[PDB]
């Protein structure tokens, strides 16, 4: 269970690494958003 | 504790779905945004 | 490995959070968004 969750965390990271870049750039309205 | 951390990371993937669903959204200015 | 995972959830439920208020702001157009 601990090797699946563990998959499970560090797709998680990724992931709300890109959103915060996503939102971030929405929120600065970064190239013309 | 892994009890409790799988569903804490489970909890994490449902929300980590629904802000990419709205951030994809905002990016694309779907249905009016 | 517990020990790290467990760190690593809980950051994410922090990076998470913080992302719903942000979304949910732009989605509502809160404060001139």
């Amino acid at each position: 269970e601990v090797e699946a969750l563990e998959k499970k965390v560090e797709a998680l990271e990724a992931k709300v690494q890109k959103l915060e870049k996503k939102v971030e750039a929405l929120e600065h309205g970064w190239d013309g958003r």
